[PDB]
């Protein structure tokens, strides 16, 4: 058993209990293409969110090969259909675990509403979608259709443990730093994890990071980049972006004056988006209504509208959204909600990498994770202890 529905009748975020064996339908199970490649079978777990149970050899023309030149390699991983089915069920299980918390519900909600801005036109009075913010969805008859999306969960590239949140860029615009946003691609695996040492209070213990926490870390990156408020990776050796995402006392090392300069910068960035929406008179993209799309982005950025239908940015409303995305949505805050053990700083991880399997509910539950209640794994985070609960963790190098 998987234990995907601990309470209720159906899963609360993921729309279907997908099997990889399930036939394509062109709606939530289909072969897709990322804007040369071979069509891959993907699954739509939620609105604007797709899952591709394949190793990432598509997004980067320099990483189209699973060749080994903190890391781990295995070119045989995620090659059989059984693994792809286990990957798929593992990811959906982590979403439900994340969505089982108040913080996770808010984060996922913010992500879905964070539709990438329509700013692909050269006419400043014309709204146009950006091609890289879409995927081609093959139908049963064999025809394409362009579908917009916000988030894609895909398998890791050559280096398996190296999880990251990346997206396609613009030759002129910086979609992740101008407030627009772009379709985020998260390289992730629910079949692996990394370790960290912790003196619990004998000697220090060897624990493993809850994969739910790690996925949440990447989703926070996505939230930043979907609303185009991510920090430039030049700001650092650990970047400010990673330090903000981790949260806790880590993010406090960024001086408050620097924070105010950022917050005011994106406040004006959202203002430019408001002015663009006001000058929008035409729209390219057939059926898509201009009035409907203006409302979509009014909803997204929480813009005010007067009697004459003019959009504008409310000050204390922006600060609410900004604080939510940057200060409330942190890895540290998720650790508190999950009530699990985690490293106290972003870089406080060892080189240890473990093979896991969170799908069986005898191994991992939506409510508790590894630390199963009513057992000996509920005390002192024994479920995350690689020594005690060794049956759940296989040491790798
Ligand atoms: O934060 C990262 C890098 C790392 C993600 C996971 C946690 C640590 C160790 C590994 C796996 C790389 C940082 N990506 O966005
Ligand atoms: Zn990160």
């Amino acid at each position: 058993s998987s234990g995907l529905v601990p309470r209720g009748s159906h899963m609360q975020f993921v729309n279907k209990q997908f099997n990889y064996k399930d036939p394509v339908n062109g709606v939530d199970i289909a072969y897709i293409k990322i804007p040369q490649m071979q069509p891959v079978k993907a699954f739509k777990i939620h609105n604007k969110i797709w899952v591709i149970p394949e190793r990432d050899t598509f997004t980067n023309p320099e990483e189209g090969d699973l060749n080994p030149p903190v890391s781990y390699y295995d070119s045989t991983y995620l090659s059989t259909d059984n693994e792809k089915d286990n990957y798929l069920k593992g990811v959906t299980k982590l979403f439900e675990r994340i969505y089982s918390t108040d913080l996770g519900r808010m984060l996922l909600t913010s992500i879905v509403r964070g539709i990438p801005f329509w700013g692909g036109s050269t006419i400043d009075t014309e709204l146009k979608v950006i091609d890289t913010n879409c995927i081609n969805v093959i139908q049963p008859d064999g025809s394409y259709r362009s579908e917009e999306l916000n988030l894609v969960i895909i398998g890791p590239s050559a280096d398996i443990i190296q999880f990251e949140c990346k997206s396609f860029g613009h030759e002129v615009l910086n979609l992740t730093r101008n407030g627009y946003g772009s379709t985020q691609y998260i390289r992730f695996s629910p079949d692996f994890t990394f370790g960290f040492e912790e003196s619990l209070e004998l000697g220090a213990g060897k624990f493993a990071t809850d994969p739910a926490v790690t996925l949440a870390h990447e989703l926070i990156h996505a939230g930043h980049r979907l609303y185009g408020i991510a920090i430039n990776p030049n700001r650092v050796e650990v970047s400010f972006e990673e330090l903000r995402t981790f949260g806790g006392h880590d993010a406090k090392f960024i001086d408050s004056l620097q924070e105010n300069e950022f917050r005011l910068y994106y406040y004006n960035k959202f203002k430019d988006i408001a002015s663009t929406l006001n000058k929008a008179k035409s729209i390219v993209g057939t059926t898509a209504s201009l009035q409907y799309m203006k409302n979509v982005f009014k909803e997204k950025y929480l813009l005010s509208e007067d009697t004459s239908g003019k959009f504008s940015v409310d000050k204390l409303k922006f600060d609410k959204l900004y604080k939510m995305l940057t200060e409330i949505y942190t890895e540290d805050n998720f650790v508190k909600f999950f009530k699990v053990l985690n490293r106290k700083t972003y870089l406080n991880f060892d080189k240890a990498v473990f093979k896991i399997n969170i799908v069986p509910k005898v191994n991992y539950t939506i409510y508790d994770g590894f630390n199963l209640r009513n057992t000996n794994l509920a005390a002192n985070f024994n479920g995350q202890n690689t020594e005690i609960n060794n049956m759940n963790f296989t040491k790798l190098k």
